[PDB]
């Protein structure tokens, strides 16, 4: 990475913060690779966040896992962003302990990058 | 409406924004007790996981007010809560604070839900 970009994970259907805001470290890394804009960020709870997909060419595509650190329960993910100036639609799969079982959920949210800073 | 007396009343804890069941339904024992005294309708129910459910509030006179704890059994991890209900024929808005074990940590959460009561017997 070279450029740093702050972001907020917002809800899918409103402008309030998503619960996903607690799961990513700020700011993200921003770089150009083969002419494309690549954003990288640390997922701070590797075990809970089981899958992450972001919008690319009209479909939700799995982010690239760059690095994984099971000892620290973190991983670094990277994804291509077509337009940094618009909210980016994302889809997450998660797992959490619940009343003696494992609750498996999924949700949509949006990344909003602070490009005007 | 109901005369002064004691009844059982089934209920369902529903989500705040839709009519599906809330995850809170697993935390309360059914049916609730309903006591009517001097025209005041009091609902009492057992919270079956005293440590997880840290606070509970229900709508009374247009605002969320803490429920009354009427019995607590720390050894069994349960408690009985009681609250006044103005109209049993409408969903009752509630708020919960909870603590959940979360992979060695304790997650502190909060959520809204609604109690929906069936006919008292
Ligand atoms: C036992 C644990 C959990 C329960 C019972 C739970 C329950 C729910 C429910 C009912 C919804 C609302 C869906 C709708 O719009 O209809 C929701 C949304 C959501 N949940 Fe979970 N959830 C749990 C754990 C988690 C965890 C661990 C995460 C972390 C990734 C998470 C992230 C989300 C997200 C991101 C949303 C969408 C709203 C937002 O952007 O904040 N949930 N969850
Ligand atoms: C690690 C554990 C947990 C996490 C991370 C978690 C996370 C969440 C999240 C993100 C939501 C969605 C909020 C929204 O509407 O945007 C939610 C909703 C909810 N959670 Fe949790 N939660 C956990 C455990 C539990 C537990 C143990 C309870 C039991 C009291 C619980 C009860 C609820 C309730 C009642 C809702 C609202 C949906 C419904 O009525 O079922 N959660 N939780
Ligand atoms: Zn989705
Ligand atoms: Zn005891
Ligand atoms: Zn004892
Ligand atoms: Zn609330």
């Amino acid at each position: 990475g070279i450029y740093t970009i702050p972001f907020v994970a917002k809800k899918a259907n409103d402008d309030s913060n998503s619960s996903m805001q607690n799961y990513f470290n700020n700011p993200a890394w921003l770089k150009v690779k083969n002419g494309k804009k690549m954003v990288a960020m640390t997922v701070n709870d590797n075990k809970t966040v089981t899958a992450l997909k972001t919008t690319l060419a009209g479909t939700l595509q799995d982010v690239k896992v760059v690095s994984e650190d099971k000892d620290a329960n973190t991983r670094i993910v990277e994804f291509e962003v077509e337009d940094l100036n618009q909210p980016l639609a994302a889809h997450v799969n998660y797992e959490a302990p619940f009343n003696g079982s494992v609750y498996k959920g999924q949700a949509d949210f949006r990344y909003v990058f602070d490009t005007a800073k």
